[PDB]
């Protein structure tokens, strides 16, 4: 229907708002842009699922993301990715890993605060009947 339109396009506003204040934050930086293949040429080796912020704002304008559970997965992934690729003692890892963890808790309180759980569970059903 066209209210199930109206619906999904707010869920990309919602999320294209939330994936830009993630962006700015000076923390997260390193996760806004895909890894350089020349830079790492290991990284597509060790990670075979690659993801970052600028991938994430891309595949909303796709249509990719039809509930806040399917965006959150991505977020999930960024961090999983880091936390795999950077898991030694010095500080250069340890410093991306408080980063990643801080993209994921950030994310996730911004959600808590700012979604309404009945319109996702509207997502959610809409997604169930198709
Ligand atoms: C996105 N979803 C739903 C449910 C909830 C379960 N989750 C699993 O990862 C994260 C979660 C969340 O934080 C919410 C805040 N309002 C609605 C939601």
């Amino acid at each position: 229907s066209m209210q199930e339109e109206d619906t999904f396009r707010e869920l990309r506003i919602f999320l294209r708002n939330v994936t830009h204040r993630l962006a700015i934050d000076k923390r997260f930086r390193v996760f806004t842009k895909p890894v350089d293949p020349d830079e790492v040429p290991d990284y597509r080796t060790v990670i075979k699922e690659p993801m970052d912020l600028s991938s994430v704002i891309s595949k909303i304008d796709l249509h990719k993301y039809l509930t806040v559970k399917d965006y959150l997965r991505d977020i999930d992934l960024i961090c999983s990715n880091a936390l795999e690729y950077n898991p030694d003692r010095d500080p250069g890892d340890r410093l991306i890993r408080h980063r990643a963890c801080a993209l994921r808790d950030t994310a996730y309180a911004i959600i808590k605060e700012e979604l309404d759980e009945d319109f996702e569970q509207l997502c959610e059903e809409i997604q169930e009947s198709r």
